[PDB]
RNA sequence: GUAAUUCCAGCUCUGCGAGUUUGCUCCCAUAUUGUUGCAGUUAAAACGCCCGUAGUCUGAAUUGGCCAGCAAUGGUCGUACGU
């Protein structure tokens, strides 16, 4: 894109803490209600995002009239697929299943999670169901689709989010 | 054990039939040898108790979701970019 690229070093400008930020990707959504950004970090990177983070959000959200949600890059075979490497014991940090569930403590970061389940139908399909903290939001409640988009995503997942 | 529907005989009747009883061994009947598949409060059957090695046994977790299904499969979401 380099929408939010040039948005975020113009920003970035006079800050200590934003100055060796960079940003590899975004991957915009259809949300029905506007738009979300998807905007993902080099990792180590996160934790230098993610110390402060709430002074610029709302200035980058109000200014490209969207929602930011703030990812890793968290990536992740068992067997080999050819074009990519795999170690061949693996690692848990490696795998799927903790890249995945390691997506939604950044995507949803500043409430946290109290509960998560599955809805298995009649069918055979699978409705994930995720719960917010009843406490930090406030300000999560005007946010749940941007997220049910976004999480679809990103790991294919039908979820809801609720209180 | 002097009235024998079981003895000893006759008569009638029954079975199977060029076959038909009688011994011993052996399988089934028998979940009465139990893998399938028994039983152990009182019928036979839970060590007097605890440790404990050989032995048998050993919680969850690792590449999927979504659409066309009648399956084989084939697309999309994810790009994770080694030889």
């Amino acid at each position: 894109s380099e929408t939010v690229t040039a948005a975020f070093n113009e920003i970035a400008a006079g800050k200590p803490e934003l100055k060796d930020l960079k940003i590899e990707s975004v991957k915009e959504v259809k949300s029905e209600g506007a738009t979300v950004l998807v905007i993902t970090v080099p990792y180590k990177q996160i934790k230098a995002f993610q110390s402060a983070q709430a002074t610029f959000l709302p200035d980058l959200e109000k200014k490209l009239n969207a929602q930011i949600c703030i990812i890793g890059k968290h990536r992740a075979p068992k067997t080999p697929e050819h074009g990519r490497r795999f170690k061949a014991i693996r690692n848990y940090g490696r795998t799927l299943r903790s890249v995945n569930d390691a997506i939604l403590d950044d995507l949803v970061f500043p409430t946290a999670i109290v509960g998560k389940r599955v809805h298995y139908d009649v069918n055979g399909k699978q409705v994930t169901r995720v719960i917010l903290d009843k406490h930090d939001a406030t300000r999560v409640e005007e946010r749940l689709s941007g997220f049910a988009a976004a999480y679809n995503r990103l790991t294919g997942i039908v979820s809801v989010f609720e209180v």
